[PDB]
Order: structure tokens, then C-alpha cells, then sequence
């Protein structure tokens, strides 16, 4: 298994 | 502008 | 499975 | 002008 | 499933 | 001049 | 399903 | 800009 | 087995 | 910039 | 049987 | 930069 | 038999 | 730089 | 029958 | 550098 | 029958 | 360097 988590931002 | 943000979380 | 979010804004 | 925003969330 | 919004304003 | 607005939401 | 609205205004 | 990460783990 | 886990941050 | 790690042991 | 681990860091 | 380390052990 | 180790570090 | 070490015995 | 040790260290 | 030992002793 | 030991060591 | 010794004995 893999757990996972992404995130981002921008402007 | 433009501002963008997105999160994700899978497994 | 995935979770997911995103939100923008602009003028 | 113009103003404009947007979300959403899935799975 | 998605669940989204979205909003404008203009002038 | 002309003002206008929208909103919307769905799943 | 998709609920809206908009509104306009002008002169 | 644009900020990003990501983590993950698995077996 | 293998147990592991990444993690990265940018801007 | 960009920042990383990672872990794992097994056996 | 071989236990090990690894890990790294970097920017 | 890139730092790193290792074990293990074995039999 | 034989058990052995190892061990790095490194930058 | 690097530094390692290993150690083992047997019969 | 042989017992037997070995070791080392280095950078 | 490295340094290095070792010993055994049988019959 | 022969008993017998080594050692060694350096750098 | 490297130092070394041995000691045996038989019959």
C-alpha cells in the first residue's frame, strides 16, 4: 500500500 | 491576479 | 481512493 | 472588472 | 462525486 | 454601465 | 443536479 | 510563486 | 517487506 | 528551493 | 536474513 | 547539498 | 555462520 | 566526505 | 574449526 | 584513512 | 592437534 | 602501519 498527501499554492 | 490552491490525500 | 480539493480566485 | 472564485472537493 | 461552486460579480 | 453577478453550486 | 442564479442591473 | 509538498508512506 | 516513507516541500 | 527526505528500513 | 535502513536529506 | 546514512545488520 | 554490520554516513 | 564501518565474526 | 572476528572504521 | 583489525584463533 | 591464533591491526 | 602477532601450540 501507499498513503499519500499532496498539496500546492500559488498566486 | 490568480490565486490557486488544491490538497489531495489517496491511498 | 483519493481525496481531493481545489479552490481559485481572480479579478 | 471582473471578480470570479471557484471550489470544489471530490473523492 | 464532485461538489463544486463557482461565483462571478462584474462591472 | 452594466453590473452583473452569478452563483452557482453542484455535485 | 446544478442549482444558479444570476442578476444583472444597467442603465 | 507556487508552493508545493508531498509525503507519502508505504509498505 | 519494505517500509518507507518520502516527504518533499517547494517553492 | 526544494527541500526533500525519505526513510525506509526492511528486512 | 539482512535488517536495514536507509535515509536521506536534502535541499 | 545531499546528506545520507545506512545500517544493517545481518546473519 | 557469520554476522556481520555495516554502517555510512555521509554529507 | 563519508565515513564507514563494518564489523563481522564468525565460525 | 576457525573463530574469527574482523573490523574497520574510515573516512 | 581506514583502519582495520582482526583476530581468530582455531584447532 | 595444533591450536593456533592471529591478530592483526592497522591504519 | 600494521602490527600483527601469533601464538600456536600442538602435540
Amino acid at each position: 500500500f501507499l498513503v499519500h498527501s499532496s498539496n500546492n499554492f500559488g498566486a
